[PDB]
């Protein structure tokens, strides 16, 4: 229980990796933004259709629509939500926005921009700052005098704009809204960096929106004098300014802290140094600005992002158009910046303001947008509207160079840099400090090992295998949604895409990258697949509804986690798990391992049987191995991010189960499994003749073989496999006239010619060699509830007491194995799902058997390796099955870390069911 | 210029200095709050006479609002406001937002209760985060949208709740408004806290307010159905509970860093150690309290304090009063908070929304002020409305004890400590554990006096204590933004000095009380000894009537002062010892250059200014008259003086050189001796056919140019006046013009010198005058300076060094232009003159030469005199600066305050207001 402060909060930059707009005229992606910045466009039109469509009646109203300067930047569409995307009523849907629509819209844009799963943010401390500005949808909120609607705090609220984000998406962080006029995304974009650097949240979504929906404020906004436009359009530090005009839309940014974004592996865009806030006093009269306060910004925001103002390359402006504030911004401009440049080395004007127009509350977000998209496209958009130098401004007497033409980035300090300047009306000043991209930033700052015959071996197999054919490798295409429509929609659209000339020239791995991070949604759907024809053929399938091999598609979340099933009698192939070892690293490593351990305990290693291909397999040998292998398969499952609920284990599959249980730890497990190999191989070497033993499995139940012991009262039961089937092993003489008696009671028996024959008489005199040897191993508290067939199948609870002792380890091996009991009590637990980590799985069809007699028949299992299959295919297939029916299992680990935008595919966006949501009001 | 990272921020206490409010039934200073808190009192009252009367005038609504849940805590007053007094015009103050009014004045209210003055806050780093989550009012002023005015958005708005108070107080810092529904206060001072502990401001307002202007907003939270109690009575944490009710009214906290308070002198009312706020994520919907994120707050707020919870006193807590709410909140706190509780401990709750109400986006305001007053006080105030424990929460269970009579602090590990939470309706939630103030946090070659001096000084004390104390003279400042205001103020103050709580009150109290209080642009002093001269000075400020210890002022004076550092014959017995005596500063000063005069040329002037038997010889006057200014305006700058120019005469233009930075102190200080010692041997050789006798005439330069070829060989030695002139000659051609003048009309008064200086018998001195003035530095003046040497042209500030060996040179030989250079300081719109000598002899001068020059509202201003108590007149020049309008703290005439007894009550600033409100056609 500590409590002893927190800690200083270090000066650090802020990386950011993602970025969506839905400017006003820019277009709604930040690739069109691009085309349209470096084209150059213009966004200013007259009011569409019936945009006031509400207040246009009250006919004097229409008289000073037609009189007031009503051009400037619209947005099409509105109105506009997919509620069943975002879970709203009908009738709540149009008590709430229009800017928590795009509010919630564009986090959901730049969240997928920046490449991170939408579903890994859950339960996660991410902060919300979101400026607004104005509250005009109330006003349609209440229109009807005669009756009064609930939802409407929560719907209309200001506060609520910047909460709902943080509900839907479930962050539990610093969730505010800010509100300092035309400045409201570069301060809500400052506290976002603030509250990064002390620590208080890990990613933060900042930016800002805008909504036109009353010309009262227009109207409001024309009588103050010459401020707004006669044309409409915006021309900063130009000869021609009549004014500004205003304009809707807004921009999201997911900011992150530096090293967070290296150790994630995103790629980042551009890093914030720094930035500074204030206010400006007096300024003779409430709008009107100041030299030495925004000197006063520039200053604080140089000096926290710790650069020097003179090698700024560019500086994107306040720029509104006025007579009176572009030439006190220009010269406050170059009282800082262009101070000392040698005349040859001019900082670089230009407002994003003549593209858009004035964005009020969204303007910060704007600019920053631009300068993000210039600073990783290594360009610089023109800035249109732009006649000639103002009489007022002498651009050569300070560092002022307004560019007219799309130039290239004039690095005056080696890397690219840019300052971004918003002043409120209010008096609100802001200034951002936005570096590029640096190589500093993506860089960091005894046991019996191998023997040496394995390292020839280890040689000699690698050679074999680089001289082979190219196998295509397996790719899985993962598909999701959160409902099952939406689900086949997309894998119709994904697979269209993937036949057209760019999905054509797309790698395969590319498209399982960019489609791996991705939302992971409650409906999912996996394709494997080797080339691209297999691929649209399984997506067809998934479009469709109909079943394929090698394709799979689930409805919703198993409820019960999986239940691991340790198995290992009778898995041998003679090519145990040799493929994997050479071309997977995490199976290797934990292989040697073990081998390491088994090399100390017996004395022979492991890894030269599982390399070599000649030496074939004996019990003891046979059941280290497999026990090895069980332990790799099981830490390899681990690594990518899968997690056992319960645990059951058959014979020699019993200590490698305690070892995922948290009964045990990997040597105890290791002292116990060799242990007992070794006491089964010596056994088996001594008693024959008057000892022999023998296996058969017959078609017994466990009442029909009450009955049928009478007879022959020396048999005994070996595993009690499934409830119509059973291991019966005594005295040879009793076990043929047994194998009679079934073939003529119609029950089937057959033969185990195994010279082990362990769990019924011949491990009585080894037991007390064994008590010499285990004792000595720490049982611990269970962190996995298992299901000890031991202790004939009684479900122990998570955390109760330490249970696997040298009584157990030597009962165990001594009695009857009580497999189908504990199968059974699973099932009446809720497990719906098996999975055999074996390397030949034959313990399934028991498990089939079980649970089909249990009631459940449509369970789920899942099998490891098996005999005449690519091992890494097998592995993929797994892992990808855990990933559809809603386990624990990160899908974005199969791929490999990507290098550039190369390594990704232009896989098609997700899409919106947008329908008509407004409200009716009358005034 | 260095740009090199600016470096970390440290966690550090964040110190409350100042607190306002205006909660239902306490609309006033916190100290009426306190008494309501500790009665138990009710605030809930019902719909006020007419409140709404706009939407109540439709019979459709009408009969809603009849039939609605709308009692609780609403304020009186609403409409009115002191236009004049924040400088907006009447057509513009009808449209202002109620909420802006009332983050207007309690700010002042706070900056009053702080005890920092307004003024002294002008244009520096001074944050402003504002809660505020409704602005209604834009219904009423953004109706009939035929022919609306157009400040509306400018008005009416949300971001210009916070600009406005920046904008007219005029604060340099991060402003900012923020919504986050029921926490915003919270999270407004929380988001402060992190400002002053990065360095984006020094002092910041911090808080919330909240108004209920419209019902719709009532009638709309009333639904749902089942949140809105009949009666209204918030019953939190018991067995009855069907609601909670609307209020408004705000608060503010004036929020500093510990060692800034620590450093300037303010008395830190309790200390902010941590804060936290996160969401609540998705639990039920947006309306549905979560508790892990309320138990996640706790413990962030708790290791960010670096606090273990489980010493908490103290929980004020949400207490929202719903049947479903207050579980969760119990739940949250007993996984938290009491936690391994050691079963006495019982971890005392409270909520102060049982006596006021709901106050939204006010209410971490309001809990606020409870937590920091009870905090003042030392005694919990009681919980009105519990009934009996709720059957869901188990109070005994966790460690939760509701208090119900006003109970003593329990002080748990230490020190007392507590906490406020405040969890949003749409998921905010926000935690801040607040201290008391603690032991800590409050605490952490040139010789001098002789031997000789020493024994001087010894006796002198002797004398000094042998007699006994006399009252010490105070001035009571008075100020305002009027000259009505100030005449209002002042009567004011004056009736409550007749009342015997102002009879009970020591004078030295009430001058520190009101030196710390805004100085506006009208300003007034009285400086009285005892309460009846004050109250009758403070009746003349009030009727407009002259006294002689009263000034009084409309405006500033535009110009800055100038320091006539001048006087010739102004020595005495006894100048610059009394005050040597009763003030360590000037004595200081006196001795640093004691010292320096001792390593010049022999001897000490301490020991001549403390033994009383001395004979002043030219050399020796000449010294101290130098050590006298120095030591005077060095003690002036001292309490923040600073001039504007200086202008020297005869020997006054050493110390000018210091006081203009043309000099250092050793120039000076050789400059003088320099001068004082060649003349000391060079009178003494002098006799009748060889004296160049200096005496006064009455000749103007014009009157003596004219009969100038009469008298041979004299000369002009000090132009003093534009119709005086003091002359140096032979005596018989003296005597011939002073005879001739007598019955010419002009007068003749002869000065009885013998080191005659500014003559042309000076020219054998000169020799080692110019190897005595070498090695000194003449540097860049720092403000204008008259020189008399080059004939009175002024000259700029910060321009090339003047004062070289052949500047005194020339200063020693030639004429003095004292009389060219005053009328020049007035050709430049300068009125101040302060002269800074033993007695005011060059004041006469000064006088007669404004007189000349158009000047008859003159401030001419004396420091010292003789048969005058040195402090006394200190005290006048000083408060006579104040009045005029320049550079001197008031504040730093007093001592620093070891308790609240060092202050008094004097009454506070009045605000006349008007209803400013607008037309109801909704």
């Amino acid at each position: 229980e500590d409590w002893s402060r927190t800690g200083p909060a270090e000066r650090v930059d802020i990386a950011i990796v993602g970025l969506s707009t839905r400017f006003p005229g820019e277009m709604n992606t930040p690739e069109q933004t691009w085309q349209a910045l470096l084209e150059g466009r213009d966004g200013i039109t007259d009011l569409p259709d019936g945009r006031w469509s509400e207040f246009l009646e009250e006919p004097r109203l229409a008289a000073r629509v037609a009189g007031a300067r009503t051009r400037g930047g619209y947005l099409k569409d509105i109105k506009g939500f997919d509620s069943e995307f975002f879970a709203v009523a009908k009738t709540e849907a149009d008590n709430i926005d229009p800017q928590q629509r795009m509010a919630l819209e564009l986090t959901w844009e730049a969240l997928e921009h920046a490449r991170i799963p939408a579903s890994s943010l859950r339960g996660q401390a991410v902060g919300v700052y979101i400026g607004s500005s104005t509250n005009d949808y109330s006003f349609l909120a209440v229109s009807d005098p005669t009756v009064a609607h609930p939802y409407a705090i929560t719907g209309t609220s200001s506060s609520i704009i910047a909460n709902r984000v943080s509900y839907f998406y479930d962050f539990h962080g610093p969730s505010v809204t800010i509100d300092t006029a035309c400045s409201s995304s570069l301060v809500a974009i400052h506290q976002g960096v603030q509250a990064l650097r002390n620590g208080e949240a890990d990613v933060v979504v900042a930016g800002g929106v805008n909504a036109l929906i009353t010309p009262m404020v227009t109207l409001g906004f024309d009588e103050i004098g010459a401020v707004l436009a006669p044309d409409g359009r915006i021309k900063s530090f130009s000869a021609d300014a009549d004014g500004y005009t205003r304009s809707e839309g807004g921009g999201m940014l997911v900011l992150k802290r530096v090293d967070d974004a290296r150790r994630d592996g995103d790629a980042i865009l551009a890093v914030i140094a720094g930035s500074a806030v204030n206010h400006d006093g007096r300024s003779n009269g409430l709008i009107a600005p100041n030299q030495d306060a925004q000197a006063d910004v520039l200053r604080r925001a140089y000096k926290d992002a710790g650069i020097d103002p003179r090698t700024v390359d560019y500086i994107e402006a306040h720029g509104t158009g006025t007579i009176l504030g572009d030439p006190i911004e220009a010269e406050a401009l170059g009282r800082v910046v262009g101070r000392g440049r040698p005349a040859d080395r001019p900082a670089l004007l230009g407002a994003v303001k003549t593209n858009v127009g004035h964005l009020e509350s969204a303007a910060g977000a704007a600019s920053m947008a631009k300068v993000v998209l210039a600073l990783q496209h290594d360009k610089l958009p023109p800035s249109i509207n732009f006649a000639g130098p103002s009489p007022y401004i002498d651009f050569d007497a300070m560092r002022l160079k307004m560019i007219t033409t799309p130039t290239d980035w004039p690095r005056y300090g080696g890397y690219a840099l840019a300052g971004v300047s918003s002043f409120g009306f209010g008096g609100a000043n802001a200034h951002v400090v936005v570096r590029e991209v640096l190589p500093r930033d993506v860089v960091e700052k005894e046991l019996p090992g191998v023997t040496e015959e394995a390292l020839r071996l280890k040689e000699a197999a690698l050679e074999e295998l680089a001289a082979q054919e190219v196998t295509a490798p397996l790719v899985p295409l993962a598909v999701s949604a959160f409902l099952t429509s939406r689900k086949k929609a997309a894998a119709a659209e994904l697979a269209d895409w993937m036949q057209s000339p760019e999905g054509q020239a797309s790698s395969l791995e590319s498209i399982g990258r960019s489609l791996s991070r991705r939302n992971h949604g409650r409906s999912r759907a996996v394709v494997l697949a080797h080339d691209h024809d297999e691929a649209i053929k399984g997506l067809r399938a998934v479009a469709a509804g109909k079943q394929a091999p090698n394709v799979f598609s689930v409805d919703g979340p198993v409820t019960t986690g999986p239940v691991w099933v340790l198995a290992g009698f009778g898995a041998q192939h003679r090519k145990m798990g040799k493929s994997l070892y050479l071309r997977n690293e995490v199976f290797a490593a934990w292989i040697e391992k073990v081998d390491a351990l088994v090399q100390d305990e017996l004395g022979y290693s492991v890894l030269e049987l599982i390399l070599d291909d000649a030496q074939d397999y004996g019990i003891e040998t046979t059941q280290v191995t497999i026990f090895a292998i069980q332990i790799a398969l099981g830490e390899l499952l681990r690594h990518h991010g899968a997690k056992p609920a319960a645990v059951i284990g058959q014979s020699l599959g019993e200590a490698a189960s305690a070892y995922f249980a948290g009964g045990l730890s990997l040597r105890d497990a290791t002292r116990a499994i060799c242990s007992r190999s070794h006491l089964m191989g010596e056994g088996e070497a001594m008693l024959f003749g008057e000892y022999i033993r023998l296996m058969a499995l017959v078609e017994y139940s466990a009442d029909e073989i009450r009955e049928v012991f009478s007879d022959f009262p020396d048999l005994e039961v070996c595993v009690y496999a499934a409830p119509t089937q059973t291991v019966i092993g005594g005295p040879p003489e009793q076990v043929d006239a047994i194998l009679a008696r079934a073939e003529a009671e119609g029950k089937f028996a057959r033969k185990f010619a195994t010279k082990g024959a362990s769990h019924t008489s011949q491990m009585d005199p080894l037991l007390g060699e064994l008590t010499a040897e285990l004792q000595g191993i720490k049982p611990t508290s269970p962190t996995c509830g298992i299901f000890s067939t031991v202790h004939e199948g009684r479900y122990i609870k998570p955390g109760g007491e330490p249970i696997h002792d040298v009584e157990y380890w030597k009962k165990g091996l001594r009695h009857s194995v009580y497999f189908t009991h504990g199968i059974r009590n699973a099932v009446d637990s809720g497990h719906t799902t098996f999975l055999e980590l074996a390397p030949n799985p034959v313990a399934l069809m028991q498990v089939a058997l079980t649970t089909a007699d249990a009631g459940l028949h449509d369970a789920q299992l899942i099998p490891t390796l098996a005999r005449k299959q690519d091992e890494v295919s097998s592995m993929v297939s797994t892992m990808a099955q855990l990933y559809v029916y809603g386990h624990d299992l990160d899908i974005r680990t199969l791929f490999s870390r990507a290098s550039g935008p190369q390594d990704y595919a232009n896989i098609p966006p997700t899409r919106f069911k947008r329908k008509e949501h407004w409200l009716p009001a009358h005034f």
